[PDB]
């Protein structure tokens, strides 16, 4: 759950939100799907700007929320618990999702406003990974951005089985389409000069 901390430094940065925020979840009815609707329910208190909807009849990952904007379906999406090393890349997907800018020059915005081509990314991440951040912090603000660009941001301990299955030995491990994109630290231009 947000500690004390967390909750008053998201309470902080959510006064930069500008546009209204829905965090729409799919949940079932696991223990740990439970903990993520308690955390999107403080989230939401946390400010006016944000609702916490749920739609359990999509077919993603349960439990997993998508971060977007009112009569939009674009957006990162979290699966598992985005707390731990990742509070920030949440945070930071709020904001940006809230109309507040990315810190990011301009010209590599609109290089990536400008990508052509449908890529679907998945990233694994585990909660204690300090290298996980950057990587899921670029690819969260691709799709933020381009909406032919989607990403899921996976934290490992919550989909364990697609840990061994797709045989991740390290985080970050990011997959695109299907197949392995990369491992371990990458910068937004990186990933960006690779698909472009």
């Amino acid at each position: 759950m947000l500690d004390t901390n967390m909750k008053t430094q998201l309470r902080a940065y959510l006064e930069k939100l500008t546009k209204p925020v829905e965090l729409i979840a799919t949940l079932d009815d696991s223990a740990k799907s439970a903990e993520i609707k308690e955390l999107l329910a403080e989230i939401a208190e946390l400010s006016d700007k944000v609702t916490f909807k749920e739609d359990n009849t999509l077919p993603v990952r349960k439990p997993s929320f998508l971060i977007t904007n009112p009569g939009s379906q674009q957006g990162p999406r979290f699966a598992g618990s985005p707390l731990g090393h990742e509070f920030t890349s949440l945070v930071l997907a709020l904001l940006w999702t809230g109309g507040h800018p990315s810190k990011e020059a301009q010209s590599l915005l609109e290089q990536i406003r400008d990508i052509d081509g449908d890529f679907e990314f998945e990233t694994y991440y585990s909660l204690s990974c300090h290298n996980c951040p950057d990587v899921v912090q670029a690819l969260n603000l691709m799709a933020v951005l381009n909406p032919r660009i989607k990403h899921t941001a996976i934290d490992g301990g919550t989909f364990q089985n697609e840990i061994t299955e797709r045989n991740v030995m390290g985080v970050p491990a990011v997959f695109v389409n299907g197949k392995e994109f990369g491992q371990g630290r990458m910068t937004l231009t990186e990933i960006v000069a690779k698909v472009d």
